[PDB]
């Protein structure tokens, strides 16, 4: 079975108005200065669902689908009964609207694919069948999204799962997963594997991103501060939305998934740790500007 | 028919003792000081052959093969009657021996695949044969400073097989093929002053080895490619060491793009910029 990567809830807040520090840290507001905010990019969020009524998210969700047995298998109900999926969605793309939080790619659009139901064996976490994740990835491809974002893992190498990940990248779709017993799909060579660092820059992944004390949206129109490895991946998927818009414009052509991957690796900051710990370093979107 | 990219012979020299300016521009000596000089990396040099007796190359050539009709098709005679192949070889990996020149990856090994006969010309069949041999010989990098006007599906397929076997394929952007294939790392050139491309590298006033133990300064687009091929040998040794595992060709391509310096030109001209091996160090 597939499990959500563990995470910790630090505090819940009724209201806020800020840019979360993780969004600042990856230099997203500096890319916004180039006119690049994720316009017309679509990210499939394969997670616990989402509160589609959150004021920071209502203008960003273009649809969704429930793959779980929750709500009797109602495909139209992708409600978030956990909180994690709404939090991830906010970090990717919370709207710039002078209220609440703002995501890395605040013009991007979200396809909400619920494959994780609350896990009675591990209260607070969530769980799903391999088939549900496989179905969600194929659905994402059929809907021609740009990026697929997951924060989950299983212990088995299921061929239909590798096949769907391979199908995605063959269609030039980026597949991002947190690296948390929970090895697949993040361990597949095709997947961009993400580790976490603290907001002060302290700790087979490709990149790291902030995962400690991450402020974002939760159901009910509220906000909460989470910590955990899975907090890093929405920063990366949101960054990829900015990178794809920016690079396809600057190169004046559609770029392949291997080229878009290289554009992410160009936009990393080494932290001084071994590569087995930081991979290529912290996603750091202005890195080539700094070099020039 | 496949052809050498046109180039200019600027100077011919009897003897020199220096690191060429192009090797310095891509910051190779700074990488050597990290203990990284290309050891155990093998580069297939697909070109006019090579002078195996040049003192700067005799210790770098692991073997070679002739696919042309030169020397009666003797597959073991990869002699360079043109000079371009020997010049390419010296930029990639000329030995550090306190004489002559030094390549980007002076401890790397070269597999000399002669596919062009006297400018110089070759059949597409010869280049594909050589690409297949490079794959069979499990090289790390394939370096081509050549081009043809025709999209030959058999050439595209051989490039795909190399990349599918995690071999880096580098080609000068002349004569559009094979550099125009998406799978190939396409290399443009700049002056030492910095005046569908993946990267650029110095191509003007490039000093390197020529047959008979001599040296020459060439200028041309194809002079950029050996800089990138030698740079990739440093990068693969460095990255597999630091990541502590074999890296795939897409990961290694990203390690190249990580080590580029944007120059301020549109990406349509410079791609990701100048190969610049210390870029992550500067960033840190």
């Amino acid at each position: 079975t597939i499990r959500l990567i563990p995470f910790k809830i630090e505090e819940k807040l009724e209201s806020v108005k800020e840019i979360p520090e993780g969004v600042n840290m990856v230099q997203a507001p500096e890319i916004w200065k180039e006119g690049i905010r994720g316009k017309d990019i679509v990210i499939a969020v394969i997670d616990t669902g989402c509160d589609r009524d959150h004021p920071d998210l209502k203008d960003r969700i273009i649809g969704g689908r429930n793959f779980t047995t929750d709500d009797n298998g109602d495909v139209d109900n992708y409600s978030d009964y956990n909180g994690h999926g709404t939090h991830v969605a906010g970090t990717i793309a919370a709207t710039e609207n002078d209220q609440g939080v703002v995501g890395v790619a605040p013009e991007a659009k979200l396809l909400i694919l619920k494959v994780l139901a609350n896990d009675p064996n591990n209260p607070g976490s969530a769980t799903g069948k391999y088939e549900w994740i496989v179905n969600a990835i194929n659905y994402a491809i059929d809907q021609k999204v740009d990026i697929i974002s997951m924060s989950l893992g299983g212990p088995s190498d299921v061929p239909e799962l590798h096949q769907a990940v391979k199908r995605a990248v063959e269609n030039n779709i980026l597949v991002v997963c947190a690296a948390g017993e929970l090895s697949y799909p993040a361990a597949y060579n095709e997947v961009i594997s993400v580790g976490a660092i603290s907001l002060d820059g302290q700790i087979e992944i490709d990149v790291v991103a902030p995962g400690e004390k991450i402020l974002s949206t939760i159901p009910g129109g509220k906000f909460a501060v989470f910590s955990g490895t899975s907090m890093a991946t929405p920063h990366v998927s949101g960054a990829l939305a900015l990178i794809k818009q920016l690079s396809e414009k600057e190169f004046e052509r559609n770029l392949t998934e291997p080229e878009l991957y290289a554009q992410l690796i160009k936009r990393t900051m080494p932290l001084g740790f071994p590569k087995a710990l930081e991979g290529n370093g912290l996603v750091y979107l202005t890195a080539p500007n700094l070099l020039s």
